[PDB]
């Protein structure tokens, strides 16, 4: 439990790291929907969720469980798939990013 939310860390890390970057990068902050002139971002995303806000609460010991932080990661990642066309590049990035976050997620250890 500990050892599952170091694992969950250690994931984190992962995602935040020079090696995913070229992917990774737009879910390294909140959305700022104003600088983006996305001025219905918040009226369709009701939760926003992205990696410094996880970091932050797994720094505060916020999550209290591996499924708590699993929830907030995947939560980010269909916000992108709810907002935006299928289509487009952030989609592809996202997508490419979960990959990497569900296979490594997937080797918890019990
Ligand atoms: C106008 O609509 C947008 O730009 C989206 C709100 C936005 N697209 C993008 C976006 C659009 C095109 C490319 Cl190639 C990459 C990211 C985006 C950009 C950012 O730059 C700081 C941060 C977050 C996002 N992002 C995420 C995550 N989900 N949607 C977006
Ligand atoms: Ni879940």
């Amino acid at each position: 439990l500990s050892e599952q939310l170091k694992h969950c860390n250690g994931i984190l890390k992962e995602l935040l790291s020079k090696k995913h970057a070229a992917y990774a990068w737009p879910f390294y902050k909140p959305v700022d929907a104003s600088a983006l002139g996305a001025h219905d971002y918040h009226d369709i995303i009701k939760h926003p969720m992205d990696l410094s806000t996880v970091k932050r609460k797994m720094e505060n010991r916020d999550y209290r469980d591996a499924q708590e932080f699993a929830a907030d990661v995947r939560l980010m990642f269909s916000n992108c798939y709810k907002y935006n066309p299928p289509d487009h590049d952030v989609v592809a990035m996202a997508r490419k990013l979960q990959d990497v976050f569900e296979f490594r997620y997937a080797k918890m250890p019990d």
